[PDB]
């Protein structure tokens, strides 16, 4: 049995070099330090300095909008948006997303309201929205899943119908577009993320982008103790400021972006090719949905076809030093404190959540690495039944 | 002559601007070494080693077992509130930076303001019980300018009303009273490591406590509530400190003891250079217990000097001396609190209208102290004339 050579089965782990989904993409150290030197020299370290402003600029350009406010992280970005907009009560959003989408709002007292995805896209289904609306609904927050843009036009249409605002969690969408429109320019306002793990990172950081100047001014003021906000806000304000240092990392990362995308695309094609003709394993075709950054390599594992559940596949690879993640599983509607509360039906969400597996990518991964993983996946898929059986023992 | 004051058209007194809040320089080499190691490892956030070491150093300095490093002190308070399960009302001073009440308002809590002990500037424990209500969940004091709060007495009160006691220890790192370090005084305390503090991490803060459970709850919630068996009604958020911030903070802590010493020296120089100056009173923090002296504060008595705190600021400002009123006015006069109903806060108001923060830190030398002082001495000796000429 080739299964016994499986470290998972107590065999020897095939390789010494660990592969990790999320590995930050390398940068030009020299460029970063200059940037840091310059800020240290000026003694201007935070509170709206020149690096942040520069970043905000590039960021907004990329979104195809006029304004951007740089933040400490995207989650805080969601909170400012909500507060700045005076959102109240319920917010309709997919359950198929990272915990931060609902939690960000729940943290500041809002009520996430979960609606199903369009199984063909993985994004919030506009046709499921209306049924979720109530006297308490203030808005709709869609998620460009894996960078695929939502059906904003349709979503917008429903929104309108119920006198609701329309925003997007564009955490994964930097550099993505649909029908030539870039993500960040589709909602009333959108939130980007610059976490260490994204295509573009600033250690920790985010940005709220919008074409709405007034809205933009409120967010800016609220992110700075509510200072300089005529009339203030019932929320008061907070600290969600991006320091010059993060902006330094942020700009240097934006610099590498073009090449990161390229590698991402290449890595993607590579996986596609290495996993070709493998029943029950499918490489997610992000391209079908518009221009994608390819920061996420996702496959769906069909347990019926393969005879092995995604989870087990995960474990098997982890044992081999290949760290994958299930982005996302389960749906947020199954996480605390949502877990067990009444929710609209979410069969599409639940089904996808159980099949998804994210594989290592970015500048840290090359062909050889790819093959090693594809090969491991191919083994699992073609010998699932026996692998599961042997595990079952 | 006043005609000379750059504020009266005259030429600006010195060219090298002095800034309250200028960050103390650091050992860049030690900084870059740290950054390099983080970059190399490819571990940039999410509880990295620098962050862990920092938390360890910070907790030791606070005189407690645990510390959770955050993206900022404001978020620190929010994690603390939610982790704690606070609800409804929270009693705190109005004599503080906006962030104390705002931090809480932001997450839907109601700040309840109480007056300060005019003789300290800290939440007067007396005034506390009066503000209690059935909505009241906790008491949050502010170690004003590093000055340790009368914690014990406050605890008593808290205890009697079944409340919780926490402190916004934003400026209290390394301050102490009767040998007890700021950070070990309340149920938990929050420090700030903003670029402008004694200890800088660009942006950052930390929640310290001896309460291991609280500590773990704080930790889980700062990371989207992950690994919090049972979760929380708040859900969770992201308030993590990156390894980059940690690198800076460690470097900053490396130089802290020396900073304090310099600060201490600075204060003495200002004290001496400002003697025999009625209505211009150098705040003696030390009387409140050991202080790190990051804040050089003077009270301007308008009736005595014949010149208002504000105009003095303006005058100094024109001379290249950038000062700040820490804090003016009281939070109660701040939106959204403003206009809404509060207890009487005469002490807060009095104090708020007099305070003035002077430049200090490693960049401030004796010579500079002289220049500021000679500048203040003039305003306070010719308040009348100056004030009046202005008003033309
Ligand atoms: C839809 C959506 N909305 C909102 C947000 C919130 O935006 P932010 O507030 O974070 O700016 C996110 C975040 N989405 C991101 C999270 O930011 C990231 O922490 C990770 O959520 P975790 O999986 O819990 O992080 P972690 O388990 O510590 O690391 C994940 C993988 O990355 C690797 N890694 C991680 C870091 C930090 C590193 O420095 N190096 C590294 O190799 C280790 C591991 O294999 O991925 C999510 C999809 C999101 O996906
Ligand atoms: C009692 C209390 N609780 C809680 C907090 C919240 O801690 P954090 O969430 O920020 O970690 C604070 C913060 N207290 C600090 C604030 O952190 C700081 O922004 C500054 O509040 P601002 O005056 O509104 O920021 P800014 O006007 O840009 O700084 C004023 C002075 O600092 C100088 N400066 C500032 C920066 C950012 C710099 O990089 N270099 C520099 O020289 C310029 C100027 O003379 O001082 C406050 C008392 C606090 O005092």
């Amino acid at each position: 049995s080739a299964l016994s050579d499986l470290a998972f089965f107590g065999g020897p782990a095939a390789f010494d070099q660990p592969l990790l989904v999320g590995r930050p993409n390398r940068i030009d150290r020299a460029r970063l330090y200059e940037r840091l030197d310059r800020a240290l020299d000026s003694q201007w370290l935070s509170n709206g300095g020149p690096l942040v402003r520069e970043f905000e600029e590039r960021v907004a350009g990329l979104a195809g909008v006029r304004h951007a406010v740089a933040t400490c992280n995207a989650t805080a970005g969601l909170q400012l948006l909500a507060h700045a907009a005076g959102l109240t009560g319920e917010v309709i959003m997919p359950s198929m997303t990272f915990a931060a989408t609902p939690h960000a709002l729940r943290w500041i007292g809002l009520t996430p309201v979960f609606a199903d995805i369009d199984p063909d896209t993985g994004n919030l289904d506009p046709d499921q929205v209306a049924a979720a609306v109530t006297p308490r609904t203030s808005a709709v927050v869609g998620v460009h899943l894996w960078g695929r843009p939502c059906a904003a036009d349709q979503l917008r249409k429903v929104a309108d119908e119920h006198g609701l605002r329309l925003y997007f969690d564009a955490a994964h969408a930097l550099g993505c577009a649909v029908d030539g429109r870039p993500a960040g320019s589709l909602g009333d306002a959108e939130v980007f993320s610059f976490h260490a793990t994204k295509a573009v990172n600033a250690f920790e950081g985010g940005a709220v982008v919008t074409d709405d100047a007034d809205l933009a001014a409120r967010i800016r003021a609220l992110h700075n103790f509510g200072f300089d906000l005529p009339g203030g806000s019932p929320a008061g304000g907070t600290n969600a400021k991006m320091s010059e240092a993060a902006a330094a990392m942020g700009l240097t990362s934006l610099d590498a972006f073009p090449e990161v995308i390229d590698r991402n695309r290449r890595n993607h094609a590579a996986y596609r090719e290495h996993l070709a003709d493998l029943p029950g394993v499918l490489v997610a075709d992000h391209d079908r949905h518009g221009l994608n950054n390819h920061q996420y390599v996702i496959v769906e594992i069909d347990e019926a076809t393969t005879g092995i559940h995604r989870d087990l596949v995960m474990e098997v690879l982890k044992a081999e030093g290949v760290h994958t993640r299930a982005y996302f599983s389960p749906g947020c509607h199954e996480l605390e404190p949502y877990r067990g509360q009444p929710h609209a039906p979410l069969p599409h969400t639940e089904r996808l959540a159980a099949r998804v597996l994210s594989l290592p990518t970015g500048t840290a991964i090359g062909d050889d690495d790819i093959r090693r993983v594809a090969d491991l996946l191919r083994l699992c898929a073609t010998r699932g039944r026996e692998l599961t059986a042997r595990h079952r023992d």
